[PDB]
RNA sequence: CUAAGAAAUUCACGGCGGGCUUGAUGUCCGCGUCUACCUGGUUCACUGCCGUAUAGGCAG
């Protein structure tokens, strides 16, 4: 939109796609998660869904003072040495349809599904009659894994990002701030 | 377009009485199993979820 990021993860045994680098690619988002900032456009400029990887740099869509300075989160770590590191730059000076990053695009509802089936006052015998099964369905979600406490490695993820405008401007905010329907870098 | 072409074996029955298998025995003796290694390929496509409705500070 403003100013767009990228953030280069350097190749390494610790970053192969297992769980030392598979499940920091859609839940290490602690600069839009913990380690301060709520109101950025994710922007992932690695939308290729043929490897089921919405995403390959650190791609972040900001504005001029966000990109600049005003990015310094503790989301960025671990490319000091088992990476490269990146910096800020102009937003899409032309028009780039990228409306599509990490944002609250996901199918895992069976997590906690049995009150929407069987814990309306009923038995566990309707947990896929009365409410299916059919949103905690894993889907190719393109997007890398998450490091949460629902796995020791990695896990699924997805891109909740749509189409993107001409102009520069950060588009919606989402879950993870998926700057859908902005005009953000296209990659 | 065939060693082609066709076809109901059925009904009924008491197997049964008896038995001592015993005696004795030295398995001995000897040995090098070593050499290396990422389980970070998710132990539920998930552990809690607002409406099963790709609805999330989702705890990611």
């Amino acid at each position: 939109m403003d100013h767009y990021l990228d953030i280069r993860l350097r190749p390494d045994p610790e970053f192969p796609p297992a769980q030392l680098m598979s499940v920091l690619f859609g839940k290490l988002h602690q600069a839009l998660v913990a380690q301060g900032g709520d109101r950025i456009g994710v922007s992932f400029p690695d939308l290729d869904e043929s490897r089921s990887r919405l995403g390959e740099r650190l791609r972040i869509h900001a504005s001029a003072d966000d990109l600049r300075a005003l990015l310094a989160r503790p989301w960025l770590e671990g490319l000091r040495d088992h990476l490269q590191f990146g910096e800020p730059a102009v937003v899409p000076h032309p028009t780039p349809y990228r409306q599509v990053s990490r944002v609250q695009a996901k199918s895992n509802p069976e997590r906690l599904r049995r009150r929407l089936m069987r814990r309306h006052d009923l038995s566990e015998e309707e947990a896929r009659k009365r409410i299916p099964d059919t949103v905690a369905r894993a889907l190719d979600l393109p997007f890398v894994t998450l490091r949460s406490q629902s796995t020791g490695q990695h896990f699924r993820l997805f891109i909740r990002h749509g189409p993107l405008q001409v102009t520069a401007e950060e588009g919606g905010f989402t879950c993870y701030g998926l700057s859908k329907g902005g005009f953000v870098p296209w990659f």
